[PDB]
RNA sequence: GGGGCCUUAGCUCAGCUGGGAGAGCGCCUGCUGCAGGAGGUCAGCGGUUCGAUCCCGCUAGGCUCC
RNA sequence: GGGGCCUUAGCUCAGGGGAGAGCGCCUGCUCGCAGGAGGUCAGCGGUUCGAUCCCGCUAGGCUCCACCA
């Protein structure tokens, strides 16, 4: 994991740098397991974003907008009770365990200070956010609540004590001398990333590796003194913040990765780079997990239709070979003088197989139209924002941008804004795109002739959206809104168009990100 | 006795009142919590029909009901 | 079964004159500010110049009774 006890470490000087002395002004919970504080700090507001998400746990300050719920969840609500006008008096990190302590310096109900303690702790699944009094060392909530029989050692409830997680007893690389890492180190037991890993607190994998790579031939000699190079870089905040791309996985970390052949992006900070990384990640996660009950409802309907028109095809050959059954039956009346029953048996055999033929190849149809529909549902549910999902639901019952010349661009993400969007929105002449033959979002420029620039910009926002997000070029037509039509009977979203231009686009998030209107 | 309702995967139940057998939990696999697996004569039996938990015929059993 | 009482905005409650106030939630402003959000006034049909506040009924929720052989 990227985010290590190292990458704690030089969160734990930024925030101190950013944020220490800070007043926690409004609090908030956009989501299950992300808490967002506005903290006025140094003449700035910042936005600490808490996440205790079990793939995408983080602690950063963050730029981004986040759309908070319209009633406060209840964890939030007791942070807002215990530390909202508070001020964070420190920040420190639990030895080099993943587990940042906010010191928050508040008043009680009658006006006595108290000191509140936040934890932050960033364990995976296990990742949790905990406000304890900082005097009886008390828990007053947690995010998420363990139980005893969840976790023998460790309770997480109202009104327990507080335990840390069992000590490693792991050496400190801030104190490590060479004698130590040679005393721990079988440098003929081989996987020496592995042994650091085994002695060292706070050191993943992947700091091991690039310690490893940057000792060369790594022995005694050669190993400590890389080794040590790096613990230095950490412990004097020698911070390179940066994102290595090898063959389309990313990795982060706050010193350069000289271990991975790969396209390296340098950054100011770190919450740039973790906002990247987990860019549609944590949402796609999210959503398929929601999703999940009707993918496999939508896969199984899916399948069901296929297997379906594989029958009645079996029911229409059957029909065509029945012809035999009208010769028997013929064969036998011509006959009768020299078993009539056996003749009509086959015969109506005959029959109800012929008779089957149109009913098959009317439901094999049917079926193929109900794949085609469900395979269109799949896509839209893998590009779907929270928003779509809900209308894609009630239809399962049943955004603005300005380009860099200043033209208006709108965007539907569902069937329902889709059909909006092209049907009582857009103006006759305005320019519609979408992608060609790939499920996605209508985009329409609110201009009869757009500049090239314009185009590709939306372009790169329709394919953005579409199930082709992570495709190196994308085929997005455009045409005027005219053009476009919804066929009758059709369901929300489903346009046929005519008179269509092609353009091929890469996907960018930060092109998007930059042309939202806010 | 008279009416009433259900029997479905390892387990427990969905499924519109034919549109093509599912979920949750448990279990098996790998990963680092995740997905992916298995698994049903839909109590059984036989009509209907293009498909039947689905419609009806036809018997189990258990509950509801005096 | 009968009596007795209740049903107002997210929440708590004001209130025959055309449904408010605080808090929450939103507006910009940093312990006060500054404007919004939101009502079939349980419902019904009627008294009338207007009904949340008449009056009669229907819900529902509580409460008290339903005994004597």
């Amino acid at each position: 994991m990227s985010f290590d006890g190292m990458f704690t470490y030089g969160m734990t000087h930024e925030l101190n740098e950013k944020i220490m002395g800070g007043r926690i002004t409004k609090i908030h919970q956009p989501y299950k397991h992300d808490v967002i504080f506005h903290i006025r700090a140094k003449g700035k507001n910042q936005k600490l974003l808490l996440s205790a998400h079990p793939s995408y746990s983080r602690v950063h300050i963050t730029a981004q907008a986040y759309e908070n719920p319209s009633e406060p969840p209840m964890f939030c609500m007791l942070l807002r009770k215990h530390i909202e006008g508070g001020f964070i008096e420190k920040i420190e990190q639990a030895g080099l365990d993943r587990i940042m302590i906010f010191h928050i310096k508040s008043r009680n109900e009658i006006g006595d200070e108290t000191v509140r303690k936040l934890y932050v702790e960033i364990m995976g699944r296990h990742s949790n956010i905990i406000l304890t009094d900082a005097a009886e060392n008390v828990i007053i909530d947690g995010l998420k609540h363990l139980s005893p029989s969840m976790n023998s050692y460790r309770t997480v409830l109202p009104g327990q004590d507080y335990k840390l997680p069992p000590a490693q007893d792991k050496i400190s690389p801030l104190e490590a001398s060479e004698d130590d890492i040679l005393r721990h180190l079988s440098f003929q037991e081989g996987r020496l990333d592995k042994q650091i890993v085994d002695h060292f607190s706070g050191v993943s994998p992947l700091f091991a590796k690039e310690a490893v790579h940057r000792a060369g031939l790594a022995n005694k000699v050669t190993l400590p003194k890389a080794l040590l190079a790096l613990f230095a870089e950490v412990k004097e905040h020698r911070f390179i913040p940066n994102i290595t791309t090898v063959n389309g996985k990313e990795y982060f970390y706050l010193l350069e990765l000289t271990h991975l052949k790969g396209e390296a992006r340098r950054f100011d900070s770190l919450s740039e780079l973790l906002d990247r990384f987990y860019f549609g990640k944590a949402e796609r996660d999210r959503v398929k997990q929601q999703a999940q009950d009707l993918e496999r409802f939508v896969v199984n309907e899916r399948k069901k239709n296929a297997n379906k028109i594989k029958k009645l095809e079996k029911t229409l050959e059957y029909s065509e070979n029945a012809k035999e059954f009208q010769l028997y039956g013929e064969l036998l009346t011509a006959n009768l003088y020299m078993p009539s029953e056996n003749a009509q048996a086959y015969f109506t055999k005959y029959q109800k197989a012929k008779n089957s033929v149109a009913v098959v190849e009317e439901q094999i149809r049917l079926a193929q139209e109900e794949i085609e529909y469900f395979d269109q549902l799949i896509q839209q549910l893998s590009s779907a924002s929270p928003r779509d999902i809900s209308e894609i639901r009630e239809e399962l019952v049943e955004e603005t941008y300005e380009s860099t010349s200043g033209l208006t661009i709108l965007v539907g993400k569902n069937n329902r804004q889709n059909e909006y969007l092209t049907t009582r929105v857009a103006a006759r002449d305005d320019i519609w795109l979408h992608t060609k033959d790939i499920p996605g979002s209508h985009v329409v420029i609110r201009s009869s002739e757009p500049d090239e620039q314009t185009i590709m910009e939306a372009a790169t926002i329709a394919a953005y959206f579409s199930k082709a997000k992570d495709s190196s070029s994308v085929p997005v037509d455009y045409t005027k809104i005219r053009h476009v039509k919804k066929p009758n009977g059709a369901k929300p979203g489903f346009v046929t168009y005519d008179s269509q231009h092609t353009v091929f686009v890469t996907p960018d998030a930060d092109t998007v990100i930059k042309l939202k209107k806010s």
